[PDB]
């Protein structure tokens, strides 16, 4: 690699990051709409005061506006859903860690029962919340109350660092390796400026996934993000190694590699800035599909880059890695849904099944309430879409255990709903190729009716390759097609997935059969589930 190429190919201007002049040949689209305008302007300068003013008939007749709403709106988690849900947004938050609390709860259910039809909330795959109906006159009213009750939607989606994942008992779990809260917390806070928007590393040529892990179990997926903090001690110090590179996309699914260094605690925030100093500045911004960080260390050469973050760290060090990390390899994954003893005696934890993720208004204040009268008005969300109420005095546990809304959002679901995930499909999604919420209820529900097992099998659906859904990671994963029935009529279905493993010994799953018809499914998971997980026929 020439010493050309490690050129740094943005500059900072008037407060703002943007590609130098002469580095804006042959970019993608989306680079050219950064470069018209910088989509920070639309917080930092409140330019989505203005822009909310006008009917979106309208803005639809220029592109600037245009690219104003379908892009630069995503730099404040805001997503135009206009195949599905024309006028619409899908708003997204920051949720470090997946924390959240009543009053929170309360606040965005406030925001989508005033939408009706239009209107409900999601969990997502990186523990996140998600509300929609959201129209365009409405947005400055609700970014002043999300600040209010202590959110932030910004940064959320687009080239931007995306929702940093933690371990969802943090501070609660008796085996917990270390509380990734403080941390995630920390990441968050440095992404969005305190809330206030950090331009510094929103000019990214692409999305990028963090997150810490703090338990055994690996509940915070390290093997598939961009960076992973990986909690090791070295030369009898606490701190972390990292991984780099993780990423799925249609094209290429790759499982993050050791950068081969160590930071100590303290460090966490200044190498993530390094890293991301290292991708906006040097990385590839043409092939949208090749823009993934991965690519940029595929280019450089691990050692190539992980020189380019040491040069960006304070004092230019770097450590190298440490031998062995505080992760033990020896360890079954362990079922948060249900009652859990907390590591504060006297206390337990609540996992609750939310059925693909899916809330109404009035279910988010029950949960609410819930966390209110049962715990310390705090809820937790899983990257499987579900939620943990922590800190209930044990002794309430079965006053609890009586709720009615436990029947819906239940502690002890059958096996397979505990292990069931599903992308947004194209109930709202514009790139869905099928419908996958209400599908893959359907259908795993037809599933346990015919067989019993006692494996906790893990079954993913996404609607399309960008595999939201993360089917590679599943025991069997379901991504969304159009196929063909016996007399050549159109049909939803899906390609089938097989070999995903997750903790320690991770590995990335693949197909299996190809255009299975959704119709089709329940024979051939039924077969699956008996022939290969244990599964029993009732
Ligand atoms: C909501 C969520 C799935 C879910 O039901 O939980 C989701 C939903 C969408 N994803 Fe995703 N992604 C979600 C996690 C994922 C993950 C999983 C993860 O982070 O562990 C991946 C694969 C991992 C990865 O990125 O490396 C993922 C891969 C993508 C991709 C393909 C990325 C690529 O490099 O090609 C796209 C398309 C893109 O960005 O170009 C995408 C784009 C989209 C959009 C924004 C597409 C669009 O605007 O319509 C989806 C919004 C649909 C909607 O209305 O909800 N989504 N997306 C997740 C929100 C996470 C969050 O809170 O921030
Ligand atoms: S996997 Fe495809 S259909 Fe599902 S939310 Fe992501 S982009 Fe939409
Ligand atoms: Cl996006
Ligand atoms: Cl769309
Ligand atoms: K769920």
């Amino acid at each position: 690699v020439a010493a050309e190429r490690l050129e740094p190919r943005v500059e900072e201007k008037d407060g703002y990051w943007i590609l130098k002049e002469q580095f804006r040949k042959g970019i993608n689209p989306q680079e050219k709409v950064k470069i018209e305008k910088e989509p920070m302007k639309l917080f930092m300068e409140n330019g989505i005061e203005e822009l909310a003013k006008i009917p979106i008939e309208e803005i639809d007749q220029s592109k600037l506006t245009k690219d104003d709403i379908d892009v630069r709106l995503k730099w404040l988690g805001l997503f135009h859903r206009r195949k599905n849900q024309y006028g619409r947004f899908m708003m997204r938050l920051k949720l470090p860690n997946g924390v959240t609390t009543s009053a929170q709860t309360r606040y965005l259910a406030s925001v989508i029962r005033k939408y009706g039809k239009e209107g409900c909330a999601d969990i997502t795959t990186r523990q996140n919340w998600q509300i929609r109906g959201v129209v365009l006159p409405d947005v400055p009213e609700i970014l002043k109350g999300l600040a209010e009750v202590g959110l932030t939607s910004l940064q959320s989606g687009e080239d931007n660092v995306r929702n940093p994942v933690g371990n969802p008992l943090a501070g609660i779990d008796p085996e917990e390796i270390v509380d990734t809260r403080p941390y995630t917390n920390l990441l968050s806070q440095f992404i969005t400026g305190n809330s206030r928007g950090n331009p510094a590393v929103s000019n990214l040529p692409r999305k990028w996934n963090p997150c810490v892990v703090g338990s055994h179990d690996l509940y915070e997926h390290p093997h598939i993000n961009d960076l992973a903090y990986m909690p090791a001690t070295k030369d009898g110090r606490f701190g972390f190694n990292l991984l780099v590179g993780g990423f799925f996309s249609a094209k290429r699914c790759d499982e993050a590699i050791p950068l081969d260094a160590w930071v100590p605690a303290d460090d966490v925030v200044p190498v993530c800035r390094a890293i991301l100093e290292a991708f906006r500045d040097l990385g590839f911004r043409g092939n949208r599909q090749k823009c993934r960080m991965m690519w940029l260390i595929d280019e450089l050469g691990v050692e190539g880059f992980r020189a380019e973050v040491e040069k960006r760290m304070p004092q230019q060090q770097l450590e190298r890695a440490s031998p062995e990390d505080l992760v033990q390899k020896q360890w079954e994954r362990r079922d948060y849904l249900g009652v859990h003893p907390q590591k504060q005696e006297g206390y337990s934890f609540i996992g609750l099944h939310i059925p693909v993720g899916r809330v109404q208004a009035d279910d988010m204040d029950e949960l609410a309430r819930l966390a209110d009268e049962y715990g310390s008005g705090e809820i937790r969300l899983t990257v499987e879409q579900n939620i943990i109420i922590p800190n209930i005095e044990t002794s309430k546990i079965e006053a609890l255990l009586k709720e009615p809304v436990l029947s819906t959002f239940s502690p002890d679901p059958p096996i397979l709903m505990k292990g069931l995930v599903a992308c947004t499909g194209n109930q709202f999604c514009g790139q869905a190729i099928i419908e996958t919420k209400a599908r893959s209820l359907k259908i795993t529900e037809e599933v346990q009716r015919q067989v019993s097992l006692t494996k906790p099998v893990r079954m993913h659906w996404t609607g399309c390759p960008n595999t939201c859904a993360q089917v590679q990671v599943a025991d069997i994963g379901f991504m969304g097609c159009l196929t063909r029935d016996k007399n050549g009529k159109t049909v939803e279905g899906a390609d089938v997935f097989l070999g995903g493993r997750i903790g320690s010994d991770s590995h990335l799953g693949e197909v299996y059969k190809k255009a299975v018809p959704c119709d089709d499914l329940v024979p051939l998971v039924v077969d699956l589930l008996v022939n290969n997980f244990g599964a029993v026929p009732r």
